[PDB]
Order: structure tokens, then sequence, then C-alpha cells
RNA sequence: CCUG
RNA sequence: CAGGAUGGCCGAGUGGAAGGCAAUGGACGUCCGCGUGGGUUCGAACCCCACU
């Protein structure tokens, strides 16, 4: 059989012994060339269809030679193209010789899926009738046939009779509907069982046809087999076995069997009876006949496996991010944009941690990484882990290069060295290999070499000229398919990725939003949770001043929280204020006002709206902007906002995508606004809430969410620490991190209680809302932190004293996490 | 040569005698089969490259033949596709044998454009070098080929030296790089010549190589060149002609020749000179080389042309309607809609002029039409003058026919027999098909037969039965082909899809628009001339309907005219009064108010902006819509309008994109605006007409625009009456024409002028504005006519009392306009 | 296409 | 799973068109032609492939 070698951090598939060279080939028998061209086209076709690889073959010869003609043609005919060199590439050493075949198709999305097919098939088993001749589709022809296949005559005459005279000329040819068959007294019985399979399908899948047995294919004479050779009945069920034994494939309903008409005719000599004709009418198919399973093949596993008939049309015709695939070039120049000249380690934070904590991995990896002038380093702290692998101990870390005139490879930092270290390097690299290709979508050839590296004090293969990195454009298109791998596991990496994703759905949300400031001065948006009102809210502010060109300081934000207000003012984008300042202060030389969260607002103090109004209205320069950002689905508190009423609040603008918390965060947002929904509070006008979000919008942006009831406050402490310090291992900074609970007066007694837990895990610094910038988990209330996200929520026992405000602290709390969020209710 | 035979609807191509069936061909002599096989095969080329047709041989035999493996051989290399009945059909009666060749690509822009090459050749010419062998790319390989060159060693060691030794093995073999060639025996100089263009291209269109010519193959020993038998300087000139003779097709530049490096070394025997040895050092190359010119052929006119290596080049790399490409199957199912279950004649009204003016021609279409069950029977007065073709005096209509069970028919009707008329039809017929292969981009089997009918009192190809229309799938595609192909050119069926392309426009642009009703309450509307802002506000009241749920006669319609306020109310889609009645009566029960043309409202009469204001908020279901429609452009008084200033006027909603005219009226309409910019009216504030269209948008329709100066009054009356004679004639109802004058107190005067004319020509039924609906031209002053539209205008002497609105009067004159607009400006 |  | 096909007929030829019953395939010395179509080769009836 054929089995891939498990030393490889590719496919590596080891045909034994082949003859090479035109001239070797030629002094074989038919038999052994034939085998041994079948054994390599097995190989190529596994390594085409399974993301490429290497067919390893011992010549039986020293010096070198050619691959041989028939070789050489079989590759063209798998590839359908003359262009070898784009997907086979062959190199020998000593008696060794190599084929470093590339993937036929990449990705679970290639940009070609409506063009070429996904499989490549030394032979697709699909014969249609072309003209009077039975021709075989190729994997192109067969792609299109199935495609379309998958969409939702005298001959008549001739079969009508009851019997037929012997010579008797019929009066058509073979053509498209039509063929004759003559065979010898002797194997008669025997050569219509071989006619079948290869007339029957091509009729069923080329509009029907007729097959005529016993009559002269030259001079058209109907000429039979003499009686004594045949046994009607013994024909008629063996025929009949044959035709139905075809292995046809159903895109339809319903799934009826092919169909056809035999008939055993008497063959009339002198009247007297003669011998038999045998005549097949071949209604055309529903679907695709074949004469037998393709002849495609796969690896899987470890074993080179041929794919059955049903896996190879479910292959033709029919956790990825296609989110990711759609961003993958910004994201790439995001965060693994190439340098113009020197060589970039990222994470740098995780790479600063781990030349700290481990002497001598800096000398290291610089001592290591000479040769290389132009690349990317991507560090962590297992490449196993983050491709869902076993973790090893002893492993330091995992390092990526991608570099200039060179191959991607994998390095692997031991502590120790270790027996298992290389395997490890080797399993991890072949993984990333084959990700980059089926799942990241990478059409070039790429391979990833595994090398193990020890920080105490089988060869590899080499590898074409064409697999190094030439440049930019290699290095950009790997790792964009870098990235398209990434955003579908969960690692720091792939939740950075996942973060710039959803700034780009915000960036883009965001630009269809910005087009209404040309058509409004007053404008209230309504946005849901998690639809980025604050970060429209901080855009509208710098597009204000890039529009009206007037200056920072004449644009104005008011939010009801000081959190807020303190995140916006560090941006420099505007003047930020809260409530009771904006209130008690002269702002007269205030042309726009920007409010954010205005149904978190309050009366009390005074006519918040009418002094905007009276700001913005006199204004020089016509009326000022006045944009009222609000989110009643966020409501803080049951007394009236002072907003207009309801039907007052117009013109609108609504945020109904959520594009600020991933998948499972976004979905539990969706659930807990029904719970709103069904008994909204007396101060939140009941048509508000009507806004519902975009029914088929998503993020594609993995998250996490868990809900862990029944727990002490102590062991809500030591669970929150243990996940922070899982977090910063991987390399995530506590600025990351937020701790909200329900109130703020419990706020200190909960900072006390996390701080006790958090000294076991090294880090004594927690902060409140106020101190956004610094490097420091923010422990706060879930109302002082409206307006703000982090990327880690934990949630700790939401509460209110009133019924008729706990509804909305749940929403108000999942919508500020970005990626991950822990509750931790009452039980 | 090979030449089209005229007297036929398609591209018949006569290749003369031929033999067929395969008995019959394997007879013959090589040279012969040869010979009749490239006859064929360029006649199917040339009819698959020109939009399909038929090819006629002359058979030497009475019954029934196969065509011959080899020819169909051919024909699937041809298509690269076993699936021959895509695209050949063979019939047969006598002697004369059929094929026929459906068009390998149609249409100026194919669905395949970007995966299926445009031309179908018998070689491309272009050879790649595979391995160690010279491969020729087919169609596909070679547009692949050119679309990736258009985008923006041992062999070494023994190529420098300067001297070989006969017999010395070289110590590599041949590969993608190397090839090893032995000199012929009898012939040198020629076998060079021969050999150069085989091995050079290949090596120039794949990373270059090495020829090494007089280097056994097999055993890869040096042999070289006799002395005697060859002359190195004379050699050396040989090749380097035959090199630079090769065609080289550049997509670059600079626009190098081949590089290359030529050697002719000594090859010695025991140090003594025994010969030479060729090498050739072929660089890459940038482009495609070709060994000699493509062999792809094509119709020109009346002759089977060869395409030159550029213009196939250019065909392999790279009026049509893209709006009518868009809409093709709404406009088909508009205009062309196929009925079910009977025969239906359009258009109706020039189908009833035609049976009115003509004696008989009812019983006889009738008569004609009673094979057919279900169809359309498209009528013009002449098709061939709707194709741009000749007119033919003496046929009384072209009628073409689209059936079930039928191919398309174009009836030509004359009212006498003529000899020319069969002429006339055929030619109008083959322009047909061939427009709705190449313009309409029909990809199915299409055959359009000319018939000719009489009034008063060569045989037909016989087509297989797949260019029969089988049922609503069929008819359809042609439908919306022959859509396709109307809209590239001038004629009642062109200008009708035409207006349907506008109203497809304005409710995709409405669709934009509506999403602002959810958004606004009272909103100020700035629409550009031609922008469709009175079909958007008679949407926006239909929507308003249900949206809101209010009865129709709870939604008011303000507008200054009289005949605008007219022609909306006899929709019912609202009330609909005048400004000054709505200031007059009282409008409590009203509760959403439009109001359109409020730019040219006035104040004299009292407060209509206020009295809207409080209408619309003291409605009882909460506060209503308040939408202002206007567009500064058409101001049609420089007097105050009672509109709020030009900052309070939000929120706002640009119509900036025409979608109301047909491009040349579109373009007038913008240059007039550009002027109207430079010279704007002292009561329209600062910031109104800085309103600009879309830069790049295009309406896709085609007008016209006759700008007839310097005419006197009878002159502009007569040229008017006869432009109307001409466009009813060729089928135009009267209710497509308006003639507008520069005031109203002309309109009486200029009535009873243009009625001195029209009495000539057979309609004396004018109206006034007010008349819309009435089957009559509309004439009445530009000002009156605000808000209306009409497929054809006539603006005569455009006027005003004072000269400073006269550029606002074209534009009020140009946008009213849909299609055809004359305007007769003063001298 | 015919045949072992 | 394997084998054959040559000139008018019988038939010799597996890489530089016999013989037997003056010639006894063809196009324009070159080329095609040994069932047909291709390929390899300096060279094919001969070797390789597909088809019949
Ligand atoms: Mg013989
Ligand atoms: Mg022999
Ligand atoms: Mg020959
Ligand atoms: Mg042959
Ligand atoms: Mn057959
Ligand atoms: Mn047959
Ligand atoms: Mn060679
Ligand atoms: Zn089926
Ligand atoms: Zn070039």
């Amino acid at each position: 059989p054929l089995v891939v070698e498990p030393s490889y951090p590719d496919l590596v598939i080891n045909v034994g012994e082949v003859t090479l060279g035109e001239e070797n080939r030629k002094k074989l028998q038919k038999i052994q060339r034939d085998q041994e061209k079948e054994r390599v086209m097995r190989a190529a076709c596994a390594l085409l269809n399974s993301g490429g690889g290497v067919i390893r073959m011992a010549k039986k010869v020293e010096h070198p030679v050619e691959m041989g003609l028939d070789l050489e043609q079989s590759l063209r005919e798998l590839i359908q193209s003359s262009d070898l060199q784009a997907f086979f590439e062959t190199k020998q050493q000593g008696r060794c010789f190599y084929i470093f075949v590339k993937s036929w198709s990449s990705g679970p999305f290639p940009e070609d899926r409506s063009v070429k097919p996904r499989l490549c098939s030394l032979s697709s088993s699909l014969y249609r009738r072309s003209e009077t001749s039975v021709r075989s589709m190729d994997s192109r022809e067969a792609f299109c046939f199935l495609k379309t296949k998958r969409k939702p005559d005298p001959a008549d005459l001739i079969f009508q009779k009851d019997y037929l005279e012997y010579g008797e000329i019929l009066p058509f040819p073979e053509s498209q509907l039509v063929e004759f068959k003559q065979f010898s007294t002797k194997h008669f019985q025997e050569y219509v069982k071989r006619t079948i399979p290869e007339y029957v399908p091509a009729f069923a899948n080329t509009g029907g046809g007729y097959l005529f047995i016993g009559v002269d294919d030259k001079s058209r004479e109907v000429l039979g087999c003499a009686k004594e050779n045949v046994d009607p009945d013994s024909l008629r069920r063996k025929i009949e076995q044959a035709i139905y034994k075809l292995p046809c494939v159903h895109f339809c309903q319903p799934q009826r069997p092919i169909t056809f008409t035999l008939k055993i005719v008497n063959v009339l000599k002198r009247g007297e009876l003669y011998g038999y004709a045998c005549m097949i009418r071949v209604n055309p198919f529903c679907c695709a006949v074949f004469s037998e399973a393709p002849n495609s093949w796969i690896v899987e596993d470890k074993y080179v496996c041929s794919l059955t008939t049903e896996k190879w049309v479910g292959m033709m015709t029919d956790v990825y991010s296609k989110k990711g695939l759609e961003h993958k070039k910004e994201l790439q120049q995001l965060l693994f944009s190439v340098p113009p000249g020197y060589l970039r380690y990222t994470p740098e934070s995780l790479w600063r941690d781990l030349i700290s904590e481990h002497r001598g991995l800096e000398e290291l990896i610089n001592k290591q990484m000479q040769p290389f002038f132009r690349g990317i380093l991507i560090f962590s702290r297992s490449w196993a882990v983050d491709l869902n692998l076993q973790e090893k101990p002893g492993v330091i870390c995992d390092a990526l290069l991608i570099a200039q005139n060179s191959t991607p490879i994998l390095y692997t930092i031991l502590r120790e060295q270790d027996a298992e270290g290389q395997d490890y390097c080797t399993r991890t690299a072949f993984t990333l290999k084959q990700k980059l290709v089926n799942m990241g979508g990478y059409t070039g050839k790429v391979c990833v070499r595994a090398k193990v590296l020890c920080l105490s004090p089988v060869s590899p293969m080499d590898y074409p000229a064409s697999y190094s990195l030439a440049g930019t454009q290699h290095m950009e298109a790997l790792l964009q398919s870098l990235v398209i791998v990434l955003l579908g596991f969960r690692s720091l990496l792939s939740d950075q990725l996942g973060c710039e994703v959803l700034n780009l759905l915000t960036a883009q949300q965001y630009e269809i939003f910005s087009r209404s400031l040309r058509k409004n001065r007053e404008l209230f948006v309504h946005g849901l949770p998690g639809s980025g009102k604050t970060i429209m809210a901080m855009k509208i502010m710098e597009k204000i001043r890039n529009v009206f060109h007037c200056e920072a300081h004449r644009i104005l934000y008011v939010c009801e929280n000081q959190p807020l207000r303190n995140f916006i003012s560090d941006r420099n984008i505007c003047r930020a204020e809260t409530r009771k300042t904006f209130l008690r202060e002269n702002f007269e030389h205030i042309q726009h006002i920007v409010i954010d969260e205005a149904q978190n607002f309050r009366t009390e103090d005074g006519d918040w709206y009418g002094k905007a109004k009276s700001i913005t209205r006199r204004a020089k320069g016509g009326p000022g902007i006045l944009w009222i950002f609000l989110d009643y689905f966020q409501t803080s508190h049951l007394d009236c906002s002072g907003l207009p009423p309801l039907s007052d609040q117009y013109p609108r603008e609504e945020l109904t995508r959520i594009v600020r918390n991933a998948d499972p965060i976004a979905k539990y947002l969706q659930k807990e606004m029904q719970v709103i929904r069904s008994n909204p509070s007396f101060n939140i006008p009941t048509g508000c809430l009507e806004v519902f979000p975009e029914a088929e919008w998503s993020q594609g942006v993995q998250g996490t969410l868990r809900i862990k009831k029944y727990l002490t406050v102590e062991q809500i402490m030591t669970c929150v620490a243990d996940t922070c310090r899982r977090f910063f291992d991987r390399g995530y900074s506590p600025k990351d991190v937020a701790v909200l609970v329900s109130t703020a007066k419990e706020v200190e007694h909960y900072k006390y209680e996390l701080l006790k837990a958090m000294r076991k895990k090294r880090v004594v610094q927690l902060s409140d809302a106020c101190d956004m910038l610094g490097d420091h988990i923010v422990l706060d209330s879930v109302r002082r932190f409206s307006g703000l996200e982090r990327s880690i929520v934990f949630g700790i026992h939401p509460r209110t004293a009133d019924p008729a405000i706990l509804p909305n602290v749940l929403i108000c709390l999942a919508s500020r996490a970005k990626q991950h969020l822990y509750i931790f209710p009452w039980g």
C-alpha cells in the first residue's frame, strides 16, 4: 500500500522503487511500467487532494535522471495542464528521487469554487456519448457535468420490431444516439458484459441512446449470434444485473434507478431461427451514472485512501472564519506587517516576558535569526496548543519564522533536550502547514520546517527554491493565510485578530453611519447594546472637525459617567464633560454637542436638553450639530432622563448591528434584550425597545461566555485570579481584563477580596474605571463602566435593590466584554 | 478559400466536397484526409468565433454516414470538450451534409468572460516546456498564460565551454531547462531552421533554458555536425534569423526582442577539429512568443479569415447597453412577457395601426399564425431600420415571431410581390441573429428564419430540433437577448425599453431613498434636475399609506402648479391641492403633508410652511410626516418662496443621481446646471446650489437632443410637425409628445401656429397640460409643465420677462424630456 | 474493428 | 487478464517497403504513407500512447 511517512513536517508518501528515465522505462515490461506509473500517480493525486506534499521514490541509479515521458504525461493529465512546474517540482539526491506536489486547491472557499474542481482524479469514471464514440470526462468536464446535473428516430423504428431478418441493413449509421456491436460466436455472452459498463453509462449521461448488439459495425448488417451460443433468458438476466450494478449518484427526488429497455429479439434466416439480437434502449438518466467508482485518492489519517463515489461527488459539487477570510489583507497589515529590512518579533509583550523569564533565550534567538534580514518571528507559549494540539511540558516557546529567502520555520525552544521534542515540533509544523493550506487557503507552494532548539547546552528535507518566500508578495500572502488560520483557533494572536475584526466591523458601520452628518443637525441615535454607539460618537466628533474645519475645543462631549468622560477626554478629539459640569459651567463658545448615554441623564440638576439646544442653535455657523446617543436597553435608573418624548426624538438613526462583542457575547445580548422587552421600566417609553438587531448579522469572531453559579465569594475570587493568570501566561495584558461588580459600595470589598487571591498570582494592582490607560486590571461597578469596554470581563454577582432596575444590569455587563465574558450570578 | 454563402439568414460556409464516414476516410490518402479535415476545422473555427452558423459539405454518397472519428476528434480538440452535442449537431439530406455550429462565446460581456477564452482555435501556436517536452497550449491554457503574462545549473557550466570533445557525456539529463537535439544527417541548415521555432518559444515562454544541438538525446554524447557539412557563421546567421522571425507579443514596456546567447563551439576529436555543436541559451521572455501566427479563424463580412497574432492576442486577453444587460430579465418580463397558452402581438398600438392602414393584413398574419399556440409576435415598421439596415420601400411591416416549438421567424410583409423582398428579409434575419448572439449575448442555439409574406397575389435550411424554442426558459432567454439588442438601437421598442430602464433606475434610487421615512418626520428633499423628485414623492406617499396605515385621504400633497396637482390627483394616492387652495381651505383633518416644487411657492397668500408644520405636528396619531420636496435649479421666480432659511432646512436628503432623462438630456442638464451655478440668482441662499450630481453616474439610456436654432416660427412649427409625424408613423403614441413654449401667454399663438402644420399631418387634437392622460399632444408653457414628463419634448423659443431666469427656464425645459428633446432658441 |  | 491490422493478393520485416506471383501507394530531391490519429527520435512499418 501507500502510507505517509510520519517523521516529516509535511505529507511524504513513499512509493518505493521506481524506474526513472525514458530509456530505462522503455526497457520495462508494460505491466511493471504501468504499475509503477499507477503508484506514482496515486501518490501525486493524494498529495494534490490533501494539501500537497512530497512523493519519495528510490531510484535504481546513482546519477541524475529525467522522470520519463509517460510519468510526465500522467502528471499532465492529472493537473489538466502542460504547466507541470506549477504543481510538481522534482529533486534527487543519490538514490532518492523527490516530487514536491502543490495542493490542487486551497482553503474551504477557494477563489475558483465555480471555475475549477476541488479534486484531482486519475479518472472520473464518468463517460459521455461524444457523437459515435464514448469518451471519459476529465476533472473539469465532470465538474461542469455534475454542476449541470445538480441544477434543480429510425433507431426506435428498428427497436420496436419483434424480430429481425438476418443480413438486414439498418437505415442509419452509428451516431450520438446509436451504437452497433458484433461479437464472436464464442464470447458473445461475455463481451456483452464488458460492453454494458462503457456504453450504458455514456448513453445515460448524454441524453440516452440505443445499443444494438448483433449488428456489423461496418456494413450495418444484422447478424446476431447463433442460437447454440446464447440463452436469451440468461443473457437478459446478466444484462439487467450489469446495468443495475452501475453506480448512480442522484442530486434529485425521486431517486429511481437507471431506466432502460432491453430486448432479445430473434434473428431469422429464411424464416428459420438463426440467432438472437440484443437491443438496449437507455433512456436519459436524471443524474450522473458512473461506470465504476472514480479513481481519486486522498490522504486521511496516515493512509492514502481512495475516495468513494458519493464522497467524490460531494467533494466535486459541494472553525472557518468568513470575516477573517474577508479582512485577511487588513488584518495582516495590522498584526503581521512585514517590515522593510529587519526581523520583527511578535507579540512584543510575550517576547519580553519570555526573555525575562528564561536566561539566555534572547541570546539564543538572536544568534539563531542571524541569517534572516527581513521577516517576522511570531512567538507563542506553544503553537501546539494554539493549533488545538497537546501541550508539551519543557517547551519554553514556539516561534514561527516567516522571513525572506527562507521557507517558513517553526522553532520549538526546549529548556532541556528531549527525545520527543523533535516529534512535537514536527507535529506542530505539519499541522501548521496543513492548516495554512486547507483552512488558511494558501494557493502557493508552502513548507513549514520543524526545528527544535534547546536552551540548555532523520535529516531535514531539502525543498526547491520555489518554496522559499521570495519577497513581499509571498510573505504577505502566507501571513494572510496565517491570519485566516489563527482566526479559527483560541489563542493570543487569534484574539488580537478578533479584536481587529471587531474594529473593522465598527469602521464599516461607522462609514455607513457618518453619511448622516451632512443630512442632520439634530439627530437622536438609538443604538442597541454592543452596537458601537460610543465608538461612533468618537468618530463623529473627529469627522465634525474634519468637515466643519472647527478646532477640537469647539466640539463638546457630554456623558453621565465620569469614567466615560475621562476615557473620551484622553482622546483629545473634543472637550468632554459630565452632565453636572455641563449644566454648571459656561459653554457659549461651543458650536457642536455630542451627548452619549443620554438615557442615563437626570433632570434633577436642570434642563440639559434645553441647554444643549440653546448652545447649538445659537451657534454662529448655522445650527450646530446636536447628536444625542442613547440606548434604552442600557438604562441605569427609573427617573426621567430629561430627553424629549419618543415622538419628539427625531430625526433618528439606529445602530442595530452589534459590532463590539464576539459572537458568544452577541448572542447572549440578543437573548437578554428579549427579557428586557418582556417588561420595560416605566420611564422607558414602550415603543423604544421595538428596535431589533439585524436578523442575519453575525460578527464571525469567536468569544467566551462562562456562567458559573452557586459559588461563594472566595471561590469567585480564586476562579477570577486563576483565569487572569492563565490569560497572562498566554500573553494577554492586564489592561485587557476588567472585573465588574453590581454596585460601587461593593467595589472596595470585592477589590480587597480579589487582591487577597491575586497576591498568589503576582499582580497586586487594581484600579477604578477612572484610569483606563494604565496596564492594570480594572475593578468597578457595572454602571460606572458604562461606555467603556474590555476584552476580558468578569461579571460578579449582578444585583440591584429594585427588580424594576435589575433586568438592564446583565445587558449593561455583557455589552462591556469584547471577547471573553465570565458571569458569576447569585445561587 | 472558404467563403460565406450570401443567401441565408445565417453564416453558411460551403467547404465543398468532403469524404465522410470512417471507412471512406480510412480508404483515403493521408494528405487528402488531412486537407479535408483542415477545411472543415477552419469552417468550424470561423463559425465558433463568428457567432455560429452552418457548415455545408457535399458528400460523395447517398446514404446516411457518420462524420468520421478524425473529424470528431478535431472538433473535440477545437472545443476542448467531448460535449460535441453542445456546439455541433449534424444533419444530412441527399448528397449534402450539414454541421450546425453554435457560437463559442457570445456577447460583449459574457458571464463566462473571466473563465473561458473568447476564441476557439485550431492551434494557439503557443508552446511551453513541460519538463523534458514541448507542449502546445490549448485555448484555455493559452488564455491563462496570457492572463498571467498581462499582469504588471550544470547546463551553464557546459555552455561556458568554448569547445567540446566528441563523445563527451554531458553530466546532466534533459529537463525543464535543457534540451538535447542531434543534427539531421541530410539537411543541416534546414533542420536548424525547423528546430528553432519548436524549442526557442517554449524556453522563452517558461523560464528560458538551454538548447544543445549536436548532443545525443539518449546517451547525452556530444556529437555535433561534421565541419564539412556546416559553416558555423552561416549556421549562426540562420539561427539568429529564425529566432528573430518568431512572432512576439508584448503586454509591457520596453518591447525588447528575444534575449538569447548563441554559441557555435568546436567539437574536437582526439584534439583535432571534427565538427560544430550549437548551444542556444534562451533567456525568459517577458511576454508571449509564438512559433507562428495562431491558427484561429473568423468570418469577416463575407470571407473566412485568419486572425493575426496581435489580433488573436487582443481577442484572447479582452451600442452595448450595460443597464440593458443588468435589467434584461425585468425588461423582458415588462415588455416581452411571454404569455401562457396564446400568441401575443406587440406593440399593440402599432399592430392596430398596421391592420387599420392595410386591408387584409390582419387575416394574413392570423392565417400565418395558426400553427403557433403560444409566443410573441413583435411587429415593426421596418426591423431593418430598427437594426440600422437600409429601409426598403414596399415593406408593410416586419414581425419577429418568437413562439414555442418553433425557431425565431422574421416575417417581412410586402404590399406586392417583389424579387428583392426575400433578399431584404434574409439580410434582416441574418443581422438579427448575429445581433442576438454577438451583442445580445445569447448562449443558446439560435436561428432566425426569414420568411417573406405578400398582401396581394433557394430552399430554406432545416435546423436541428435543438434550435426550436422548447418553452418558457428558452423563449425568455431569447427575449432577454432581444431586449439587450433592442436597447442598442433607435426604435420604438428600444425607446420603450429605455423608458422602462429609467423607471427601474428611479425605483432603485427610491429603494435607497425610502429608508429615510422610518428616520425622519420633517425632511427637506433637495433634488437635482431630473433626479426623480416627483416620482419619489409619489412613491413616498404610497409608502406612508402602508407604514402608517392611514387612509389615503389623510395624506396631503401641495404643489404650486395646477397641471401637476391634477396629474397627482389622477392617481388617488393622496389628496392633492395647490398652494393657494392649501392656504385658503382648512386641513386639520390631514395627518401627513408632502410638498413638492416648494421653491416655486410664494408668501403673498399666507404662511404655507407654518400652516403645514401646525397641521402635521398636531396629528392625533403623534406628529406626522412633513416632507418638503424642492429643487432650486428649477426656481421659477425671483421672489421669496416662504421656505425656511437654508441653515434651518434640516434634516436634509439629496437626490443627486439623474434617473429620469436619457443620457444626452442628462449631460445637457449637467452643463446647464454648471452655468446656473456660475450665475446664481439673488433670491437663492448661498449654499442651495452647491449640490452636485454623482460624478460618474450614467443612465445607460439612449436619447436625442437637437438644438435647431436660427429657425423662424413657421419653420419651427413645420419641423415639429414633421418630427411628430415621423414618430407616430414609427409607432409612438401622441401622448408621448409635449410642446413647451416660453410663457403661457404665447400658448394660444403657438397652438394656432402648430395646428396650422399639424392639420396637414392627419391629427388636430392638441391638449392642455391639465389633461395629461388624454391621447393628445400637450402644448403649454415650461413653467406650467413643472413636475411633468413626456418621452418627446419640443422646446420652442425659451424666454423670460427678466433674462436672469433664462438659464433656469432652459433647465426647467430640458428636465421634462425623458428621451427626446428638441430646442428652438432665439437667433 | 476483430480476436486469444 | 491479453493478441492482431503491410502494398493489387500471399506474405519479411521491430530504430538507418523483401520475395513470390518493366512496372505494380501518393503529394510537391523533400515529405506523407505499413489499421486511423498523435507523440518520442537526427531517423519510426519498427518504440510509446489513444482510438477503431
Ligand atoms: Mg498481407
Ligand atoms: Mg510483419
Ligand atoms: Mg513515414
Ligand atoms: Mg498509421
Ligand atoms: Mn462506435
Ligand atoms: Mn460500434
Ligand atoms: Mn531532446
Ligand atoms: Zn436523479
Ligand atoms: Zn514584454
